[PDB]
């Protein structure tokens, strides 16, 4: 069998995309964020404290009637931007785009932090990383992807995300009208429970490319593109009067620049992000200062190959027994 879903961008500038998924029955459609970088199921539901919930739609496990209270067990998780979530866990029957899951961890909500509740487009989070990342105690609970893998015509899942347009996320099959030219894999380690590889390069906009191992993961619930001091120093170096601005958190350019491309490794194939792509507008309201879509990972401790990456290519997330990510021009 295999699923079919479009994700939206939540906004303007990408900050996140949104999938519908059907939870229970009769089926209640939330619009959940579809997230490699994690691995939990959570929702805003009927248990979650009614001043952090600010209209979204909220899951009601006790109208469900394929519902059953996983009893005794919980969650608590926190993200690398701060945000966090925690609550008691129901299985129930979870579809994407038509693929059903019968019995798959909902994990809902009984407190929010306020990044969640200021995302009324966001119901909650999907995630697609590695079963070893899930909180759920003292029963660690498997992803979607790995609950549906054995019905899967094929163990694997992808992400063909938009630039400022909807995209579509497969599962149990590669459609090859989605991409040009091949799709390049390359090995993943499953050691921090992430996607995650090593890109082979870089380049800026025209310039040579420069041939280094850059270890990341492939992170679809990550809205940047995070790299080394280095690499992001020299991509803003090509941009007039680009800084680094504590005040504001990061990279700032001025808003009349014309962005160069980016290009990064995956083995011997390349992937060239437009310039457009690394631009997330003024840094508040009619500002002159524009956000940069290449941030340094200096802080966060690990690469990131965030939405501003990935939205650049057809991306194959290979669940076989030896994981591999494939990359492909689109």
């Amino acid at each position: 069998s295999t699923g079919s879903a479009t994700t939206t961008p939540i906004d303007s500038l990408d900050d996140a995309y949104i999938t519908p998924v059907q939870i229970g029955t009769p089926a209640q459609t939330l619009n959940l964020d579809f997230d490699t970088g994690s691995s939990d199921l959570w929702v805003f539901s009927s248990e979650t404290t009614a001043s952090e919930v600010d209209g979204q739609t909220i899951y009601t496990p006790s109208k469900s009637t394929t519902a059953k209270l996983l009893s005794g067990a919980t969650w608590s998780i926190s993200y690398g931007d701060g945000s966090s979530s925690s609550g008691d866990v129901y299985t129930d029957t979870v579809s994407v785009g038509g693929l059903t899951v019968t019995g798959q961890a909902v994990e809902s909500a009984k407190k929010v932090s306020s990044s969640f509740t200021e995302d009324s487009t966001i119901d909650g989070l999907l995630g697609l990383a590695f079963s070893t990342l899930n909180t759920v105690s003292p029963t660690q609970q498997k992803t979607f992807f790995d609950n549906a893998k054995a019905s899967l015509d094929s163990p694997v899942f992808t992400a063909d995300l938009g630039y400022h347009a909807p995209g579509t996320y497969n599962f149990g099959f590669i459609d090859t009208t989605a991409y040009t030219g091949s799709i390049t894999y390359t090995a993943v380690s499953t050691k921090q429970g992430f996607w995650e590889w090593t890109s082979t390069g870089y380049a800026v906009g025209s310039g040579t490319f420069k041939s280094t191992s850059i270890d990341g993961i492939a992170d679809t619930g990550t809205t940047l593109l995070y790299l080394p001091a280095t690499v992001v120093s020299a991509y803003w170096a090509q941009v007039s009067g680009a800084k680094s601005s504590s005040s504001v958190g990061g990279y700032v350019f001025p808003c009349s620049a014309t962005l160069p491309s980016f290009t990064f490794g995956v083995g011997s194939a390349r992937i060239v992000i437009p310039g457009d792509y690394i631009d997330f507008g003024p840094i508040s309201t009619g500002s002159s200062s524009c956000f940069g879509g290449i941030q340094s990972s200096a802080g966060i401790g690990i690469n990131i190959f965030g939405d501003v990456a990935l939205k650049a290519a057809f991306v194959v997330f290979n669940g076989a027994t030896t994981p591999t990510l494939g990359f492909a021009s689109k």
